């Protein structure tokens, strides 16, 4: 139970330091912090009392952590325009323009036909999805409608 105490802050500051990072738009979501770390404390308690080492539990707590927050749309938009719009865009505007994108209409329609799970990066899609993100922020460019400041 101090070990509880422990272990809850500890995949609380994991989960909030991952969404920070890969999912900044989810970052002040409580709920879903508080769930989500609630959820790694039981299977690392379960873990613990079924035999597994404190690592072991550790390891799939995290798991748990984590589960289907894999793939992000943020990543993925922040990586199209280091890649391909380097020259038009440079830093800092990858961090600054990706969760613009990320609320604009034509972005998310693109998003929304593909199945986003945790092994979709490694996907035949992935390719498919980047290569249709590319050519809409082209086209959103081209257009001058690029969501700006």
């Amino acid at each position: 139970k101090s070990t509880e105490k422990k272990e809850l802050s500890h995949f609380r500051l994991k989960l909030e330091t991952y969404l920070n990072e890969h999912f900044p738009e989810m970052s002040g979501n409580n709920p879903f912090i508080t769930a989500r770390s609630d959820e790694a404390l039981t299977a690392y308690c379960d873990a613990v009392a079924q035999g597994f080492s404190h690592p072991e539990a550790e390891s799939m707590a995290s798991e748990v952590l984590y589960q289907g927050l894999h793939f992000s749309r943020y990543d993925t938009l922040v990586s199209v325009l280091e890649r391909e719009f380097e020259q038009e865009l440079p830093s800092p505007l990858p961090e600054r323009l990706a969760p613009i994108l990320l609320k604009n209409k034509a972005i998310q329609s693109v998003f929304a036909k593909y199945d986003l799970t945790d092994d979709f990066e490694a996907s035949p899609e992935y390719e498919h999805l980047y290569t249709e993100l590319t050519g809409t922020i082209v086209l959103l460019i081209e257009s001058n409608h690029l969501p700006t400041i």
